[PDB]
């Protein structure tokens, strides 16, 4: 399809997904020194409603958490935004060993996996598929995870994978608010750019913490247990699914501190 394996994977998308040396793409390198303030940015503010949890799946490549999306009972506003976006999933990337698991990367520096949690501008557009591809349609708040102490926050999720093992199992996964997840401070960067793999749309408005987040050795181990295949197959562990930073192409990641 598009993988992580040295034969499908990041340096290989561009022959299926052009768009991948595009203008706009996500994963990247932000260097401090040439962040740029802006006054205008509201603070991230975020109310998630517990109810609208409904299902964590292993697609794979990665799993992910996904929350109803019918209503505003959900929705991330203020930073760069003037429409209300609204929550329909979280999921992780990691890497192979601790050393290299985030996407995003902060001066060079390479944390041990990465949080994303995803919205789509439902003041624009009707559902998700009609925001995906559209340069306004996503909003993305990213944030690092810095291997160290044991998070509890995690909890519910870690559980929940042995119920997940392999490519295609889904389970209930039901109130739960992910903003328990983020950072204590909400500082952020911004800079437009895309989805970090395939279709790889530069639709998303991405919103990374100052601020990472802990996870332990052993948390990142229950990851990388996961299945990438199909009950009854070879197990074969998915042991990373990160790409590369990109290069800015002159965009300018904005702070908001
Ligand atoms: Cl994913
Ligand atoms: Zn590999
Ligand atoms: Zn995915
Ligand atoms: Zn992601």
């Amino acid at each position: 399809d598009w993988g992580y394996d040295d034969k499908n994977g990041p340096e290989q998308w561009s022959k299926l997904y052009p768009i991948a040396n595009g203008n706009n793409q996500s994963p990247v390198d932000i260097k401090t020194s040439e962040t740029k303030h802006d006054t205008s940015l509201k603070p991230i503010s975020v109310s998630y409603n517990p109810a609208t949890a409904k299902e964590i799946i292993n697609v794979g490549h990665s799993f992910r958490v996904n929350f109803e999306d019918n209503d505003n009972r959900s929705v991330l506003k203020g930073g760069p935004f003037s429409d209300s976006y609204r929550l329909f999933q979280f999921h992780f990337h990691w890497g192979s060993t601790n050393e290299h698991g985030s996407e995003h990367t902060v001066d060079g520096v390479k944390y041990s996996a990465e949080l994303h949690v995803a919205h789509w501008n439902s003041a624009k557009y009707s559902s998700l598929a009609e925001a995906a591809s559209k340069a306004d349609g996503l909003a993305v708040i990213g944030v690092l995870m810095k291997v160290g102490e044991a998070n509890p926050k995690l909890q519910k999720v870690l559980d929940a994978l042995q119920a997940i093992k392999t490519k295609g199992k889904r389970a209930p996964f039901t109130n739960f608010d992910p903003s328990t997840l983020l950072p204590s401070s909400l500082d952020f960067w911004t800079y437009p750019g895309s989805l970090t793999h395939p279709p790889l749309y530069e639709s998303v408005t991405w919103i990374i913490c100052k601020e990472s987040i802990s996870v332990s050795s052993e948390q990142l181990a229950q990851f990388r247990s996961l299945l990438s295949n199909v009950e009854g197959d070879n197990a074969v562990p998915m042991q990373h699914n990160n790409r590369p930073t990109q290069p800015l192409k002159g965009r300018t990641v904005r702070a908001s501190f």
